């Protein structure tokens, strides 16, 4: 497993909408979707790290809501040169996007606890 | 001497967190913290003393780190009263009627900022 020392995640974007039928009616079903992409910082050849921000945005569609955003993290994955992120195995990229899941499920557990006034949603993956 | 209100639960219809942008916002207009509430008649029962209203709350909240904007609406049943029209509310009923939903922005605001930011959370107080 691939050893990574990661700085603080950035929220970019969370939206909580509840879900508008007519919206939906007029500009189609939104489908719940997560893409991991990354944007590369840079390559230390003396240190073998490579420092490279992860990035997930995601759209999670439910009864009563659509979530959608995006979170970030800069990751400097140690005795490691990278050039692109095709070279990210599916459990790498999974490593990579762990802690940014995390904060959705975190995120949406709390907001959907307040605005439904229920038990939070969980996410599982 | 107050209003007799039953309430629905309140409901979301956007609640929007967006890390603050100061390239965009400085020639797109900056932010001012603020909020409005607005009540609308839904409907009535008047052989049973009933005024249904839609109390809607909008807000944006500005901080260094970020906007949050969204609108928020419940429904309240007024006991014991026949409006005709919104503004007979005065402002201690006003002040009833729009108390849950800056609550809910409040509690929505606090679990938010205390996960994005980590970083105690956010405690707006109006």
């Amino acid at each position: 497993a691939m050893e990574v020392i990661r700085e603080q995640e950035f929220v970019n974007q969370y939206h909580y909408d509840a879900r508008n039928l007519e919206w939906e009616e007029e500009n189609g079903t939104p489908k719940t979707n997560f893409e991991v992409t990354f944007q590369l910082a840079n390559r230390d050849e003396a240190a073998k790290v490579t420092s490279i921000v992860a990035v997930l945005q995601f759209v999670i569609v439910r009864d009563e809501f659509v979530i959608s955003g995006v979170i970030s993290q800069m990751a400097h994955i140690q005795g490691r040169l990278i050039n692109e992120p095709s070279e990210f195995s599916q459990d790498e990229v999974e490593n990579l996007a762990a802690p940014l899941l995390e904060i959705v499920k975190r995120l949406t557990y709390e907001v959907t606890e307040i605005a439904l006034d229920r038990p939070g949603v969980t996410l599982e993956f």
